[PDB]
């Protein structure tokens, strides 16, 4: 059995926008729901500027991204995922013109990632939509917000025609059903449905996903738009068939998004869902064959750990070989890791032997499902460089094979560290995974 994986595999690592790049008020960009979320996005938003934010200063990426950039190449990064924040080229939301001081910084980041022949892989919204959209338009339950998005994803487009051939829509589009204000820009007034107005937006997100499909196409001759979906993984407790349709039903909430990306439809199962509750979606004619007529190229994916019904790297194996059955379409690993504390020691290194056996197993259960005969694309480790989380917007829970000197509080020196782990990453892609 070989050792070595796939020839042109995509090794690398993945971040957001909004969780390194920091200059948050440089070069006219707008407020996203990032900015005005000090806790994270699982905690509710604040609009009084008095906490400190740090995803307003980041790891202060926009000015540091020539260093950080050439420590991925250090590593051998075949290729690496970044979103382009929205609020960048489009403050508001719903400006005509795109901000050129936007353009141009990604113009710099995507030129300095082919200095070292780095795939970028380009999330076009990730977690951080302009404000603007929200108090205007509230958020994507609005059918006009499409119309910003297809503005917005056809200018990254035209713009990085020549740089970007890897590209996915949205972000794990099944947020905004946990948190309505980070995945669709949403809050609930006196009397609104809920589920409606969470499932209605999931549908313009829908559509506007398939929209940025077939705009990709057309201008990005040969583009490769992907989706992206969290892996809900869920095994049942007990053999208890009441268990197996349980975790049955918590791998189809989230199923469902990639069902409608890949396969272009909503599928049976949602029809008795939204009728056994309250849910009715207001749809337009051809909006169906808007989202079946241009399914995404492939799945990007995360993975994180397993789940029950009543830390798993053969779990990794079970999900891609589960979603290659159902959709056949090639997978994208676009976010994997271990987050957890690390200590910087006497001699300024970092042993973080705990984060390489996670990666090491996670990926020896990848060279499995590969082995299945699975269609892997590539592998882009979550936060190659530390970031600050999504979840609480927090610096400890670091899951990076750099090491970025910055706190909870915002202090540190902001210098970049090289872990233990990133000299084994460094051989992992120097042999292609034979190293593992």
């Amino acid at each position: 059995q070989t050792k070595k994986f796939p020839e042109g595999f995509l090794w690398g690592g993945a971040v957001a926008a909004n969780q390194v790049e920091g200059a948050y008020n440089v070069g006219g960009k707008g407020l996203s729901t990032a900015d005005v979320s000090p806790n994270g996005v699982m905690y509710p938003f604040d609009e009084s500027m008095e906490s400190l934010n740090l995803y307003h200063e980041g790891i202060d990426f926009y000015h540091r991204y020539k260093e950080d950039i050439a420590l991925f190449a250090e590593m051998g990064f075949k290729a690496f995922r970044t979103s382009i924040a929205w609020t960048r080229i489009f403050p508001n939301g719903d400006e005509t013109e795109p901000n050129e001081e936007g353009l141009e910084f990604y113009d710099r980041l995507f030129d300095e990632l082919l200095k070292y022949n780095i795939e970028p892989v380009v999330t076009i919204s990730h977690y951080e939509m302009p404000l603007g959209l929200i108090k205007k338009y509230g958020g994507w339950k609005n059918r006009k917000v499409i119309d910003c998005y297809e503005h917005y994803a056809k200018t990254v487009f035209t713009r990085y025609k020549e740089k970007v051939k890897y590209w996915m829509t949205f972000n794990e589009i099944n947020m905004v059903l946990h948190a309505p204000f980070t995945g669709g820009g949403l809050v609930f007034e006196e009397g609104e449905n809920k589920l409606n107005a969470m499932y209605q937006a999931a549908h313009h997100l829908f559509v506007a996903s398939a929209l940025a499909v077939k705009a990709g196409h057309d201008i990005i001759p040969d583009a490769k738009i992907g989706c992206m979906i969290a892996a809900t993984t869920t095994y049942p407790m007990t053999p208890k068939p009441e268990d197996v349709l349980a975790a049955m039903e918590n791998e189809r909430r989230t199923l469902f998004f990639s069902d409608v990306q890949a396969r272009g439809a909503y599928p049976g199962y949602m029809k008795r869902f939204f009728k056994e509750n309250g849910i009715t979606i207001e749809m337009a004619e051809g909006d169906e064959d808007i989202l079946k007529e241009n399914t995404v190229d492939y799945i990007g994916f995360s993975y994180y750990m397993s789940m029950v019904a009543s830390i798993d790297p053969k779990g990794i194996r079970i999900t891609l070989n589960t979603l290659y059955d159902r959709y056949q379409k090639p997978l994208f690993i676009v976010e994997n890791g271990l987050g957890a504390v690390d200590v910087v020691e006497e001699d300024g290194s970092i042993q973080d032997d705990y984060r390489i056996n996670y990666l090491r197993d996670h990926l020896k259960e990848v060279r499995e499902a590969i082995a299945d005969g699975v269609d892997l694309i590539g592998y882009t480790s979550w936060g190659p460089i530390d970031l600050v989380s999504a979840s609480t917007a927090e610096m400890k829970k670091r899951y990076g094979y750099i090491y970025v000197d910055r706190d909870n509080e915002g202090k540190g020196t902001l210098s970049r560290t090289r872990k233990k782990s990133f000299y084994w990453y460094k051989k992992v892609i120097e042999t292609n995974g034979e190293s593992l």
